[PDB]
């Protein structure tokens, strides 16, 4: 084609944001006529979601997926976006990011300080947590040596509630968990399903501590060479996507659950004030690292009602 572009993930081909991706690259060649092809890359190929955010703003890639808590990484403020149990749900994630003068301030510098432009949010899910044991309360989490992603924030969620956390790479999961070499790990219920966690977790246990949210994201040294029309287009499809996307999360999350028990998987609710109230410290630490900066986007999101 004209423009031959490149769409790069983490997830595999059986998951939801693969399902929407495709969507998307389906709808661009469409109302494109044929001048844009978005080929995937699944599976972490070209590297890890830090990796990838990098090869957008050098223009190796054209697009890929990020969390608007991965910002961090530049911007200490924007972990509030997974402080665990501070964002409620998704109304809330929304409003953080569109309707604070935080969260606009944050669309901003993405564009200028990392050659990066948001074209649409989705639902990704409420991350929860499986294991080779039973979690019947936060007693049972003491020890446990839990997989994390290489991230600051989900490191905190384990230290914080007495668990052992082990960083790796989401591709090396499987394995890890078929060997035992790790306890458990924590993801939403549909990277459960598609990444077949189930096959090596005997109990899933629902913590409700990250709610993961999903961004589509163009380098701007593609979205730049798009004639207007074409900006249009991308930006246009990009939105559809993310409706279609965030559907399957919330479609799944009713039923996973009696999907999972089918498979055997034992399912626990174990009480979450223990685990709330383990977080504390941490707000704390938070405030204390990241100063009124933080302090204001904390105050920004806890003021935002999560009734529609
Ligand atoms: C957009 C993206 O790549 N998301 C990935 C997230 C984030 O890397 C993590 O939550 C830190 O932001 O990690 C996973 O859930 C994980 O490794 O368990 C896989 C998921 O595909």
């Amino acid at each position: 084609a004209d423009y031959d572009l490149k769409f790069g993930m983490n997830n595999g081909t059986s998951s939801n944001e693969y399902k929407a991706a495709e969507m998307f690259a389906k709808e661009v060649k469409e109302k494109s006529q044929g001048k844009i092809e978005i080929s995937l890359y699944p599976s972490s190929q070209l590297g890890d979601d830090r990796a990838m955010l990098k090869q957008l703003k050098d223009g190796s890639l054209d697009f890929t997926f990020a969390e608007s808590a991965r910002f961090q990484l530049f911007y200490p403020e924007a972990a509030v976006f997974a402080l665990p149990y501070v964002i409620s749900n998704y109304n809330v994630a929304q409003k953080a990011l569109f309707d604070t003068e935080f969260g606009k301030d944050l669309i901003k510098k993405m564009d200028k300080d990392l050659g990066v432009t948001l074209l649409s949010q989705a639902y990704n899910g409420t991350r929860q947590t499986t294991s080779n044991r039973a979690i019947n309360s936060i007693a049972d989490m003491k020890g446990l040596k839990l997989r994390v992603p290489n991230a600051a924030t989900n490191l905190a969620y384990a230290k914080y509630v007495g668990a052992s956390p082990t960083p790796m790479a989401f591709s090396e999961v499987y394995l890890a968990l078929q060997t035992n070499a790790v306890d458990g790990q924590e993801n939403p219920l549909a990277a459960v399903q598609a990444q077949k966690f189930y096959e090596v977790q005997k109990f899933l246990a629902m913590t409700n501590h990250i709610l993961n949210d999903q961004l589509y994201l163009v380098s701007n040294e593609t979205y730049k060479e798009l004639p207007e029309d074409l900006q249009k287009v991308v930006k246009d499809a990009a939105e559809n996507a993310a409706k279609y996307h965030t559907k399957l999360f919330v479609d799944g999350e009713k039923d996973l659950v009696t999907f999972f028990e089918k498979q055997g998987v034992k399912i626990t609710h174990p009480d979450l004030v223990p685990f709330k109230e383990s977080m504390k410290p941490y707000y704390a630490e938070f405030v204390k690292q990241t100063g009124q900066k933080g302090e204001s986007a904390l105050k920004q999101i806890e003021a935002i009602n999560p009734h529609h």
